[PDB]
Order: C-alpha cells, then structure tokens, then sequence
C-alpha cells in the first residue's frame, strides 16, 4: 500500500507494518524498542554489510531514558563489561568499585592495589574544591574598554550585579570570585560556582547566559562571541584547570607498611619511590606534560566514568594527577603515597546517571542521586572514590614497573 | 564436581576457572559482591544475563560482574575521501549525536571531505638509568650511529612480524636516558606489541651496557594516557589531518550562521581562548566528545582519549567571492587499532563492521587502522562545524 | 724593589705598592675601589691561560661605590653595552624616547621603525590590569589531611585576616591579596601576591612571606617550611601560573595603524600582516607547543630595555610572555587594528640596578626614575606600559620585514 | 656665532673641510632642517664619539629633563665595531659590573667564570656553589647536540597538498635535493633531518645545522630561505608565509626547544662529599635532596612549567651572557635546565648532582663578540674566536662552561634555601 497507509497514520502506527514505514522514508511510532528496529533496516540497507548490525544489540533495553535526553539516532546499546574493584579502604568506609573497561589486566591490577592499601590501615582522601566551570569570550570595541570592564568586575559592587543574575537562574547557582583574562579587546570571564550534586555544565551555562546579559546592560557595546571561549575549560588539556581547579579537587593519601609492599606488591619501598620519581616527575618533565604526573590515572577515571554514567569525554581534564611517593614510618621503609587530582569533573545527577544500569554502579557505590540533606554530598564522595582508586591503581601499575 | 553443587554451596564454602560455565561465574560473583554491599539490591538493574562473556573472560575484564550498556547512535552520511560512512557514537550527552549530524549534512552538501594520514607509529618511552651522565651519553650517541641502531632495530624486530623499529627519539635527565621507541603495529593499536619489542631491545642494549639499569619498560615517554607536548609535536599512533570548503548558502541554511561568524569564533576560542587557558594540543570546540563516543562503540581504549582528542581546528575565507568557509583539523595523536583489545568482542565488531574496517587487513596491513582514524579525524571536524556554529549563533 | 712578607705586615695601604699586596694573598684593605679592582685582576691575570686577557676589560673611573656590598662581587670591571634610542613612542598622549641596550643589529633601527608606524597612526593605548610580586613557598605538614586543614584555614576570612597583618607588618608598601594554594599530598605551595610601590619587590615580598609563615606556624606548630621559594612564584622560569595569574604587571597595549601607514612605512598590506600574525603567532606558538610565547619578540625588546633601564635581565624569561593579535579595522577594514598583552611584567624603578647612576639616565629619559611620592608604583607601572608599548612596536617592524619577505 | 645653513652645506661639502670646522650647533641646526640624517651622524662627521655627542645633544632637548643624560657615559668607547654591526641610534653604553666567580672545576679543567649582573649575591653564591664542586672531585660535562634551527611557515592551497609536501621532504630523494640548496649558503651549514608539522594547508619545517662556533641565527635563516627556494621550484603553488613561523622557535617559551634541542644540548654533573655539603654549603645531603624534589620538580609541575625545573639556572645563562657578547634576549629558550639532586657513595651521604639543559644558544664568533670588552671575557675562557682545527669546539666549550657554572649556581641557592 502506498495511498492507505498515509491515512492509516492519521488516526495509528501499530496498524502499519515495517515495510510500509520504510516505504515512506520517533513521536510517531508507537513503543520505543520498533523505532529503533526500523531505524536500523533503514540504517542496514546503506551499510556495504548490511550484516553489520547483526550482533549490535537493541531488544528489551529501556530506551524511554535515553530518548530526548542522553541519545539520538538511537541503533541499539555497546555493551562494556564491569568488573569491580575492593574493598577500597577510604575514609573509615569499604568501597567496592565497579569498572566498565575492555582492558585486560586493569579490574585485576587496581584489585591488588586496593589489598595493598586495605591491609595498610585504609586511605584516607579531602575534598579541597568544589565548583564547576564556564569561561565566554567577550569582545569591546578597544583594549581599554574591555580593561575597563575587568576592573568593573573586579570591584565588589560590579561582581554583586552579575553574582545576583547568575543566581536567580537556579537552587544551587552560586557564583564564586570570577577569574577574568584580558587579550586586547577581549576578555575571557571564568565564572564558577557549585551545582549540588550534578556535574553542572547545564547549570553553569545557564547562570553564565543570565550574568553576561546583565553585564551587557552596563557595557552595551560589548559583544558576546561565544559562551565558550575555552576559557572553561571543557574537555581540552589545559594549564587554568590543573592551577584553578574545575569540579572537584581532590586529595588522598595512604601508608602501605613494608611487608605489604613486598607480599602483595611483590617490590620495595626504595624501588617505587625511584621509579615514581624517575617516571611520574621527571619522565613527564621530560614529555612536556602539564598534569600528567602519573602513572594511568586515566585508565581508572575512565573505567569508573563510563560504568556510573559520567562523561567520559571529561577524562582528559579529570585524569590530570600528580601521584607522589616518600619513605616512611620508624625505620623508613614503609611507603608514603599521594595522590593530587584538582579537577575531577563528576556528578550524580543528570545525563547518564539518569540511566538505571548506571545507577546500579551508584548504588554500589552509596552515592546515587542527590543528597537530600547535604547537596553535594554524593558527588564529592564519589570525587573521593575516584581519588582513592586512582591510587589503588597507580600502587599497582607502579609496582609492576618497579619488580620488571 | 561443581557442576553438581548449588549457587549457595559455593558461597558458605568460601563464608574463577571451578565454575566452568561463564554466566554462572559471574551470577555467584554478584552474589557474593551483594553481601558487602549496603545495598545488596543495587545490582537488580546492573544486567549480566545472556551476554557473550567467552571473549572477556581472560582478555577484556576481570571480577566481571555484568555489562554496562551505552546507548548507541548514528550520524551520517559522513562523505569523505569519496566514500560514504554512517558513524557509530556510544553516549550519554544529548543532542551530541544529532549535533556531529548536522555536521556531517554541512559537509555532505558541501562537496564533501578530503583527509590524510600524516604518519603512524605507536610508541613506548622506557627510562633507563647509568651510573654516570658520562655513561647515559655515551649509550645516546652509539644508539645514534648506524651500527648501534641497526642492532637495536634486530632486536626490536624480531619479536614480531609487524614490528619495524623507526628513528629513535633520545633524551638525557642527567644519568637518566629517556628512548621513545616507535614502530607501525598493523592493525593493531600496539601496545603489547610495542612493549614486546622494547624489552627485548633493551635487553639487547644490556648487552653492550651492562651496567644500565632498566628502571621502568614505560618512563612517562610514551607518553602514554597523559598529555605530553612529545605526543603533539612528534605524534604517537595516527597522524591525521582532514578538510572541506562549506559552501555560503550551507553555512546560512544548515549551520544558522555566517562564514565571517565562524571564522571569528574560531579564532578567539580555539585559537587565542585556548592560548589564554594554558593549552597544548587542545585548540578546538570538543574533539574529545567524538573521540570518546566513537571509541566506545569501536571498543577502542577509552582512556586514551586523553591524547588521541589532541587537534587544532582551523578556519578561513574560501572560494571566488570569499564566502565559502574552510576548515581543517589536524589530529597528530590518533591511537587507535582495528584488531586485539576491545575489538575481539562481537557487538564492538558490529561498529567497526559499519564503517568497513572491522579486523586485521589481509592485503594491505594497517588500511583498516589507518582508514578508522581516517574517520575519526573527519567524524570531528563534523563535530567541530556544528558546535561552533551553535557557538556563533549563539 | 720587592718587601719582605714581615716588612710589610707592619705597615699593613697607600705606603705598600701593587706588587706588595698581591705577595700577601699568595701566602695566606685598599684605600679605594678602584685600586681594589686593580689588584683582583691582577691576580686573575696570572691564573688564565692567557695573561693579557682583560687587556680590553675596562675598570677605570668606574663608581664602584654603589655597586659593592649591592650589586656585585668579585668585581673585576665593567661591561659597556652599547644603548641605542628608538622613538618618539606615542603613548597614552604622551612621548617617550626609549633606551635600548643591546648588541643585536637592525633591533634598535627596526623597534624605531615600529613607533614611526605608531606615530602616524595617533599614537597607542595602554592600561595596567593588575600589579602584584609574588613569593611562592613550599610547606610541608605530616599528612595530606593536615595540609589540607592549613588550606582551609587560609581560605576563611579570619585565617587570612591573621596573615594578611603579619604579611603586612614588614613593610608600609605590603598590601597582601588573595592566596592562591595548591595542595600537592602533605605539601602544601602558598603563592604570596602584593603590591610593591615602585621596586620589583622580589626582596620586600619574600621578607613579607618569611613573616607570614612564622605566623602561620604558630597556628600549625607541625608545619615545616621546606623552602620560601617552592618555584610556586614563578621566579625566573617559565610557568604557567605567571601566564593566567600575573606576576608583577599585568598589561595591554593597543593601536590603530592606517593603510597608507602600513604600505608606506611598513612596506607590506595589513592583509599580509594578520595572515602571518595568526599563522606565526598563533597556530606557529601552538605547533610548538608554547605557553606565553604567541609574539614575534617581545624577548628582544623587554631584555634591550630591562639591561639599559637596570632591570633584572633574568626576568626577561617571564617578563616576555606576551599575546600580540592582529585585525583588519577601519570604515574600510584596510586599517590594522593591534593589541599586545603582557601578563608577567616584572619591573621596577627602585632598588637593585636601578641604584646606579648610569642606569638611572636612562630612567630618568622616560621620567620613571626613582619612587613616586605622590602616587607610589606610578613609576614604576609607567615604565610596565613602556615596554608594553615599545614591544607592540618591535611586534609592527619584525613581522612588517616577515610578511614583506 | 652660528652660522646660516646654506653656508654649512658648503663647507661640509668642501673635500678639504668637512665637519671639523663646523660647530656642533651648526650641525644640531642641519639635522633639525632634515639635511643630515641623525643615524649617520657617525659617517658624515669626522669621528664617530662625535656624532654620538650630537645625537645626544639632540635627544637631550627632546627629553623634560634636559640634564637626563649626565651620568650615562658614551667617551673612549670603540665605536667602529659597533656601527653598522651591532646597536643603531648610539647615545653611549650601559656599564654592567662584571664579578669573577671559580675556579670553576670542570672536564679535568679549571675555569675563571666572568658574570655580568647587578644582583647582589649572585657572583658570591654561584662562587660558593664552584668551591663546593671544586672540594669535590670536580664536574663532568658533555654536548649531547649541536644545532641551531629556523622554523618557517609555508601553505599550500589545500591540505591534501601540504600532506603531499611533507611525504616528498620525507623521502631520501627529496630531502638530498632540500639539503644540498640549505648547505650551500656557507661552509659549515650541514643540514640534519627535517622536523615537519601539519597544520591544515600549512606545513611547519623545522630546518636544524650547525653553525661552527656562531650562534647561527644569520646563518641558518639564510640557508632556510634557499631551501625553500628549492622546495617552491617542485611546489610552485607553495606560499611562503614567513621564514620564522614560530617553529624555530626562537626568544619564546617552547616546549618543541625543551624536547627536540636547539642550539647546544648539554649535560654536566658533579657528586658533593657529605663534609663538603655540610661545611661549604650550610646544610645536608638529606636536605638538599627534599627540597631539589619538592621545588624543582614537583613545585615547577604544580606551577605549570615547561622546560623550568630547576632553581636559578636563568641567573648564570644571563649573567655569562650579558658578560660574553651573546644574545641575552635568548636566555627565555636557553635557561631551559633540569636539576637532579640524589644520594650517592659508599654509606649514601654524598650529594650527586646534574643539570641537563637541552636549548643552550651560543656562540664564539658574530654578533656583540665581535666587541673587545666581549671578547676579554671569552679570552678568560679560553674560547674567543672561531676553532679553526675544529670548528664549534670554542662555542660547545663555552656552552659546557655555562651548563657547568649553572649547577654551581643551582648547588648553592639550593643550599640557602635548604638551611634558609
Ligand atoms: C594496569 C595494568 C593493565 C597493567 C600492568 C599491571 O599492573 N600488571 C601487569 C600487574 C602485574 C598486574 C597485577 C595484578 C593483576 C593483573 C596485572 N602492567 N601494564 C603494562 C605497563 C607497561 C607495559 F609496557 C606493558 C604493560 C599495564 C597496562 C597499563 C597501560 O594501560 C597504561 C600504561 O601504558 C601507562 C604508563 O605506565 O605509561
Ligand atoms: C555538541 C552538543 C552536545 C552541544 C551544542 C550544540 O551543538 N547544539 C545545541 C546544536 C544547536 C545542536 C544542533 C543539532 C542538534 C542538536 C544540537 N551546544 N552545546 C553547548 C555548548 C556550550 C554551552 F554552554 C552549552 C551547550 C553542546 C555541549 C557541548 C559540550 O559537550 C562541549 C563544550 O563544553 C566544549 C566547549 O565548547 O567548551
Ligand atoms: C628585529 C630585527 C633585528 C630583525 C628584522 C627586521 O626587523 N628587519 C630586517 C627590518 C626590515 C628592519 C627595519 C628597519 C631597520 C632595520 C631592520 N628581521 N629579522 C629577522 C627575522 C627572521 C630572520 F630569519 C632573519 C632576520 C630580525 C631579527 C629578529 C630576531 O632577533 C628574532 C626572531 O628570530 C624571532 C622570530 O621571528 O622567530
Ligand atoms: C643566588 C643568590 C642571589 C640568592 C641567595 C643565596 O644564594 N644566598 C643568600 C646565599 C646564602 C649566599 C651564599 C654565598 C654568597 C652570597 C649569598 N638567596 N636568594 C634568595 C632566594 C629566595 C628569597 F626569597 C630571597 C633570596 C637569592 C636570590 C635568588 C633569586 O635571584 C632567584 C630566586 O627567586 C629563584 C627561586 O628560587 O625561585
């Protein structure tokens, strides 16, 4: 039928078959999982190997999560595998850590370090920092006037008009001290503020929309050239984020005692602390690295991230590390480690921790959705598992380097 | 034996390999994880059933206690080197998808892209370490002569059939020297295989300098799943570069801005923003948001996005009436492969499979590596169009 | 001729001869410097290879005065660098003639060229965006969490508040700013920033941190000061924090050069030059991997005046980063529209080389030598918009001479 | 009584008068009538001390302070080598006190460092770090590369072409035509293998030789322009954009300088005995060690630094370099340091230590060594001039002097601030 079934869809869809819809060519069709299905016959015919789509799954995921909200063009799901990771032995509390990776040897490794820092006496980690991110580029018609605007925002007058816009936009929008950088007639204008416990890209979007607006009704010949500059900055390596801080800043430390080191480890305390210098310190000075002064922070970020919903594109600024070992202890042969990460960008609400396979590693975890009676509270103790992991895992890695 | 006993047999036993079966294993793994939760019910909607573990098992994961399912969309046409490609992209943001789409529309319209492999050459960088910075130097200059590298290269050579040592890339920390070691790994992203060969030819390299300590087979040198400036200016994995013209009328209709908008926007966010934020390799709108999405469902290493996201995009003026816009992005980091890994398993098999280059190829090794990053590289300058045009419009 | 040794120990100045003296120090003071000078490079003479080697080293009527026990040790001479002068500089209405030591050929003659394109442009624009030394210790506490109690502490108002007052106890020009820390496990890197009037203030900020920390250990007894310098400053190397923070003078300068300009003077199209400036000091800095290097070189002319002005040349390394941006401007968009910004301007116009005379002519050309008693730091940010201003300059000639070919 | 400028011309005209019989206000009054240009002042008057002293008689009635120029000096000095070579628009020189600090123990030689600064401390401390070296055996050095580079920026119509100019520069056939165009422009240009990067349309080529005992800057862009000469003769559609495109990269931080070397890579190193540390330096090997970590590395890494690990290593590069005639706007590149501080000996308590500075710019020859205050210092070093039995050996000697008394310098800052 070619006539009929365009007054068949009038009426509805559960009528017409798969050839007819296709003989046409997401509200129109009825149950989620058949658009899908006819998406991918549509996708298949244009594929040289039609075949290709046969072992991408699709059937019997809950799709009403995903559809205008985390994907479009939807053909199905990947599947990662999850291993988990522990007990982590963090702040007085057992974490077991679930790691969606295709990595072999890293669920395994970043066990043994967490049994090197569980029979050490546990880790403990702090929450430094906490706001999330957005830096615009505006431009003036001269230097001088965007000079002039820099200053205007410097004072505690100009900074409480744009603070009151950025605030009304949401609960937890809450503008803190503005970093602004001048490039002649431009200025970038990092605005931070925290976002309870979403990452808060949205949030801080929004409040930025709001202050730059306002700030336009005080310098109306002042242009708005994006509302990202990388000034932010999101998802690009960058200097600002290491030194400023974007997310959460985060700390954690453990003592691995001596016999530790040499059972579950199967290395010295003298050897990882060489290896950690002659690797993590200078090795990365010698590469030009600003942040990487570790080991595979990026492999634990990662793997974490993309089991409980987060945006793994935002590895590339989390991952940013610097892991630090010293002797210590009575005789000086028991290993002192840190880990320093200033810019983990995490959430537990929104995006992809709207998804209940990602909000089973949450759950696993204690920290699923927001926290009620402390916002923040779920988002920076995951920060503060993430941490902690990276440390398990940099123990591990750095072991396996230092015995060869 | 334990074929015969019950889930909970095991479990008050103990209150790997003995299961036999897959499913089974990673049912009472959950089981047993369950009991030192606070929450043992959190696992309920952490599915585990029915998924092909075979392929993991021993090579992908460990302590496998389900599957996490990313959902997957399609942007494309992708027209590029006179090719068609509908792109897999595994995520969790919305609109990111339909956005890297209307991209690919601006580029389809346009004529198309036209892209480039630069250079490839997976890496490691191992710190070894002499009794003296006399001694460091003295190894430096006899890997630099022709008799000392070919002997090096012998030895890297010979732990496989794709390994082809290339010039080796030397630097001194006073007793410490720094080798990046560099060689073509197939289609393979080459890791293992790279990391094989380093350890025979520091092996070899111990023979001549036997007092050299191999301090670790990876110094941060690599520089691997950290940003290194090495990475940037020499490459590591794929060099890629890619490019179109968008005609006036595209940029006006699909992309809701003008060519003079996107130009301007390019240079003070990518360009001087990124300069003002301390960058190096991160002069674009979001390389790493295709990158990640793209990996995902080509069961590449995630983590390394870190480096593989490295890109430059550019733009200017084109055409007779100097109202076309050109762009290009410049990818000197694409680590990525085609064969071992994540790429042994079915359903990421499936995404490769759509794009053509699923496998090792028989006929011209590293094509289908080298045609992935191909895509990768073009599938971002998608992405980069229409987010800037987003930020344009404003 | 020659005395004893006993002979001479007796009457041991102006008696005694130069050979004399030099017998005393070979066996294991001086009326005036410059006899003193004598005598140190007659004992260096004999221990070179080539005995007549400070032969063209002069010493002479030099006024050693205020360079010993100040400026420098062991002093065997002088080094004359040659000071050339490019201007008028037609800056913030005003005009400078700026000195410019310096043995590089072409650099004084092409900077002239450059305030020749700005003097018939109607002159440059400049503005300080901020003026701050900073000190950046290292401090170390027994865990990650102790170091992150100090960081805590510091950052409530009344934690501040207490170092603030110590810091600026030490001094009457010390005005403490925010901290910025940055915890590295159990270290803890406190990067100290205050004004400084018209000095540099490396020495004023350091005595102010020095005081600022024995405060802070009064609260944290278990804190140990590993180094008042951690390299969190940044001093003399370069540093990424000195690029988004500041040290010292944050400053932008600014002019519009007309097309007749650009052609005539310049020799090249204001089309030519922003293809090479966003080719070159843009996407060629980013190639090679540059933090704060995106200017053709600004090096050349901030090293040629600190030299002549007595500036600390050292600084150069820092003092250098600079961001020069090119556009088209105008009702014809034929004119061209640059800016040169320079976060990192470590100046001063009191203290250290700036104390000799030689180099205080060539202050007192521009009128910043000395400090401002009236408005303290204006000399001192003044010459901070000289450099900016004489760099945009250097930036107009050299990539003119690029884009020419 | 002056006279009126129609007559002056014609005096100065006269083959058998010239400037001497005219009075200085008399030539203020030519130059002032656009008659005499100011920066020749140097050819047209019968000395060059003179056409200096009107210049700034001149710049003297420009100035608010007319009595601006009293104390800086411009009388004796040697003009001549200056003029045309070196400075333009003199009005005198800049006297910088030059200090002594050594011997410094270096390479089974000793070596009497002249520095040029008017930091207080400076001479003294770096002294203190060479006894310290001296009492312990002495240093080691050695030149790892030698080098120095231009960076241009060529485009080319699209990318794929560009892509197509980078595979042919890659190729040996390619690459021999390139090297011999580069090679001859001078007897020592010996190009090395070419350092390439895309950037859509453009290409960036990094073009590295030696240069004898010359800095090379003149040298090597001279050779870079015939070259690219070359390569437009295959490439016609080939723009070039600049013969610097910033990839040299020169007098500007870049991590491409730290990574790849420019100039002179250099090494040195030196082990400090436990009593020796204690008694000259103040402080303990322990001590010396916690700080060197903490500062120099993990410090230069929390502030972001490329190519900054170590103390004061700009201090000595500037210092010898404002003393030797070398170019001290290229400190920015060639204070590029990396300082190492381990435990060391029998019972652990020596003190090893090495600097490795991989982007020392330097020369013996050219430029303001070309000057013989310049080469007085270069003479107490024994490496003025060009080596003619072999060339470079006088510029790689200074550049391992430099290296050498940059880890004297390190050894005792460290020290004071170890012991604060
Ligand atoms: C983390 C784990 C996946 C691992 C380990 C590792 O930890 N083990 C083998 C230990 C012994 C272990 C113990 C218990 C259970 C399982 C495995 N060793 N390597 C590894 C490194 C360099 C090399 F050349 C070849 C392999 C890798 C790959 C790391 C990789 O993803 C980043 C690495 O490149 C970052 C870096 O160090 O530069
Ligand atoms: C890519 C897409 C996910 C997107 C778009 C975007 O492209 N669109 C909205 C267009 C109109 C579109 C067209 C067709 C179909 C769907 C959507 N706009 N933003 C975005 C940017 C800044 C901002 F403040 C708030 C939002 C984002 C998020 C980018 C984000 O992941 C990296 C970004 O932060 C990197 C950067 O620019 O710094
Ligand atoms: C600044 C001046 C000293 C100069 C000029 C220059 O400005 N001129 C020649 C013009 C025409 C001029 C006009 C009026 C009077 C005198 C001279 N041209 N070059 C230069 C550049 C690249 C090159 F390959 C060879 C030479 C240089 C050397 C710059 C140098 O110190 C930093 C440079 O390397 C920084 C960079 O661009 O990378
Ligand atoms: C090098 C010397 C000039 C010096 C010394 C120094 O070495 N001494 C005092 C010792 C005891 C000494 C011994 C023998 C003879 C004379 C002097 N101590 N400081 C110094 C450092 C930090 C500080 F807060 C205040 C002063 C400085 C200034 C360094 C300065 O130019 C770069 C420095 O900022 C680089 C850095 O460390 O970040």
């Amino acid at each position: 039928p070619n006539e009929e079934c365009l007054q068949i869809l009038g009426n509805g869809a559960k009528f017409l078959s798969d050839a007819e819809i296709i003989q046409l060519v997401e509200t129109l069709i009825e149950t989620h999982e058949r658009g899908v299905s006819i998406r991918r016959q549509l996708l298949s015919k244009k594929l040289s190997e039609p075949s290709s789509l046969q072992y991408l799954p699709y059937r019997d995921y809950n799709y009403s999560l995903v559809m205008g909200a985390c994907c479009e063009n939807v053909i199905g799901y990947m599947p990662i595998p999850v291993g988990v990771a522990g007990p982590l032995c963090l702040d007085e509390k057992e974490f077991q850590v679930p790691m969606a990776t295709t990595e072999g040897c890293l669920v395994a490794s970043t066990n043994r370090g967490c049994r090197a820092i569980g029979l050490g006496g546990g880790a403990s980690s702090r929450v430094l920092a906490d706001g999330m991110t957005r830096g615009p580029v505006v431009r003036l018609p001269r230097a001088c006037d965007s000079a002039e605007v820099k200053a205007w925002l410097e004072t505690s007058e100009g900074f409480a008009v744009i603070k009151e816009a950025f605030d009304s936009t949401s609960r937890f929008a809450r503008l803190q001290k503005l970093h602004t950088s001048i490039a002649g007639r431009n200025l970038y204008i990092r605005f931070q503020s925290r976002s309870g416990d979403a990452m808060g890209m949205n949030m801080i979007s929004k409040g930025t929309e709001k202050a730059l607006s306002k700030l336009h009704e005080y310098f109306p010949e002042m242009q708005i050239l994006a509302v990202s500059g990388n000034y932010c900055t999101d998802k690009k390596p960058a200097a600002i984020n290491w030194i400023e801080g974007r997310g959460k800043s985060v700390v954690c430390e453990a003592v691995i005692p001596a016999k530790v080191v040499r059972e579950v480890l199967k290395t010295t305390t003298e050897a990882m602390i060489e290896v950690n210098i002659n690797k993590n310190l200078v090795g990365s000075a010698m590469a030009g690295s600003i942040g990487g002064y570790n080991a595979h922070a990026a492999n634990i970020v990662t793997a974490i991230y993309i089991a409980c919903g987060q945006d793994a594109a935002q590895n590339v600024g989390s991952s940013n590390c610097i892991t630090l070992m010293e002797a210590s202890g009575p005789t000086n042969e028991d290993l002192y480690i840190s880990c320093t990460m200033p810019s983990i960008e995490i959430g537990t609400v929104g995006g992809g921790t709207n998804l209940l396979p990602q909000q089973a590693c949450l759950q696993m975890l204690g920290v699923q959705g927001a926290c009620k009676d402390n916002p923040g509270e779920n988002a920076r103790q995951l920060a503060r598992i993430v941490c902690g992991t990276v440390m398990a895992g940099e123990l591990s890695l750095m072991a396996a380097l230092a015995a060869g």
